[PDB]
């Protein structure tokens, strides 16, 4: 409310309040993604456990933004959680570049918040995205970017088996 | 898919994603009414802390329905997430009563997904419902009942000051 | 006896001593499929040993059947167990193919004396097939069909190589 | 000393040494903020606490800066502490109104700060602020605005009485 | 049986017998209290625990009894057990008003009894009753009068937020 509110500009509430939606949304995603490779026609354990890891992830995300949103005094406003963009999202490959174009949109988000911060001269918003969420989403891509080289290294005529060994010995 | 699929009607597939959406309606619901519980002009930690709880219980009753769903062999769909109700709650009576409705519509749904399984006979979903879901919607709705029968003991002139002590005494 | 028995039809105490019957049959058929594996010329230890603790599993079947029936005054009658269908059988895609047909026969069979169960009206029956038996073989043919998928994605003309990994990795 | 000096400049340096005098003055209100409500006619224990807690808090503030000022190589210039700006508190929610306003001045001096330290591309300053000040503030003024909210909804004619138990089971 | 019994009179034989139906009436008016006040409407578990402590220790009277009848080589006789004087008991004053009546009427029967029991010089009656019996009666009766004048130190306009102190804090 008003009486703890001290510089913190409306438009960086709204961003953040924008912000939440996002990865509200992105822990769907995951969510599907986990439960889409937990099916019997699918079977793919270690993927399964990967994106549903990332729910989790997502989830610590938007409740550590809730709790900034209250500790500067400004007001949570919620929205719609749209549905995630595919009902069944292919081979392990497929859904780790689908995993990858998320992250970069989320990422994207962040700097943008960041610059806004930046503009306003918000440095305790800075600070926040800086400590809990920049290094986090660096090293997340650098990761799936990893996994995708290796998912590559295994295509082929036998990319299923390949498939299988990358949950085996990977995930 | 179908190679898994054994007594599991269409019906109760599309009741069981329905159900899913409900849960996840809830939870979101519950997120809010934690956090606003948390804002520093409402500042009622036991109260928030009692919400964030139940959101978390009801992300394992989606997961746990998402699971089964896998394992008759059905396929998720997932659907737009409606935001809550409200976007402020007013005071923990008010909330309270909120959260009573919210259970008794889920309890209601539970009962009519049951009553569909046994026209359709299908044992193991009855089973499956009686055994994770029935008796804790059963205990919660005592114990919210519980709570607004000390709430309005304490309400009155002095309702602030009820409201503090249940709080601090009960939550 | 007649001195404990009450609300047991004799058409369950018959269905009952038929289903006995049936996971004699299948305990048998599983110990026939763990030692073909083990032979020299076939030689897949994980597929044995997979194969040798369904039929342990399926004699605590019959074992809790038995137990049952005399829990409720029932009179067990046994009769001539059949000898397994296949003397001989082939890859490991074959065999769990085999496997998933006779469970899901072992399940009808559940279903079948459930329905008879509730015709009867018999609650006790029903909550003991519930509570041992109908979840059991939820999960274990979800389970079965989680490994036809992986043994098919592994399938092709290096299929010799596929099921060497599958027995090493999966099992 | 000029020695180990580089890229600090006069600007910042004075006006460390005048947050630190800030510090020390905020320090010597809460002593005597602590020790007020320790007053055999005032009598709160768990008040008092709370505020000699805050004046150790603030001691540390200003050691840790007297510290920087040493490792960029700056002089510490000390002045005389003002007193504090009352001589009795008044009641608890006095004393938090007064502890609340001088929270946000000690704020908006560190934003000030940071602000100077942009301007001088002092990034090493900037780090220092972010890292031990800026969120401790937020935090601490997000408390205090709890209580604050607290004791209003224990305000009324049983004002004594609120103010008791707010010391008894929050404090 | 004859064989065993010496010095027992057929009229403290038959009063024994007596006391044991009023304990057990006694334990039956507590469990109707003590579920009483674990109804949603009523909800104070303090005192249904309270009086639910109360009923196992009635239990225990009876029990203990029946065990001095046998030793003596009377034979116990049971009665109809005659249901609670009321359906709702009111609220906590309401209850313990008439918990201390019960024990009064109680505590007279047991006196009665020993009055009886000197009358006919059974010296180890007298023992029996005053130290297992006489003591327990006199301490419980002095917590109800403890508890009843507290409730009434918490009575008036105020009441509601008085029961539920006294719960919270005394039971």
């Amino acid at each position: 409310s008003s009486q703890i509110r001290q510089n913190y500009s409306t438009d960086v509430e709204a961003a953040v309040n924008s912000l939440v939606n996002l990865y509200l949304q992105a822990s769907y995603t995951y969510l599907s993604l986990g439960f889409y490779f937990d099916r019997d026609d699918v079977a793919l354990e270690g993927v399964s456990h990967f994106f549903r890891e990332l729910a989790e992830e997502k989830r610590e995300g938007y409740e550590r933004l809730l709790k900034m949103q209250n500790q500067r005094g400004g007001r949570a406003l919620f929205q719609d959680i749209k549905k995630p963009a595919e009902d069944e999202w292919g081979k392990t490959p497929d859904a780790m570049k689908a995993a990858m174009a998320l992250e970069k949109k989320l990422n994207q988000a962040l700097l943008d918040l960041h610059a806004l911060g930046s503009a306003r001269t918000d440095p305790h918003l800075c600070d926040f995205l800086e400590t809990h969420f920049l290094d986090e989403e660096v090293k997340l891509i650098k990761k799936m970017g990893d996994h995708l080289t290796n998912l590559h290294r295994l295509g082929g005529p036998e990319a299923g088996l390949g498939e299988y060994l990358f949950e085996r010995l990977t995930l």
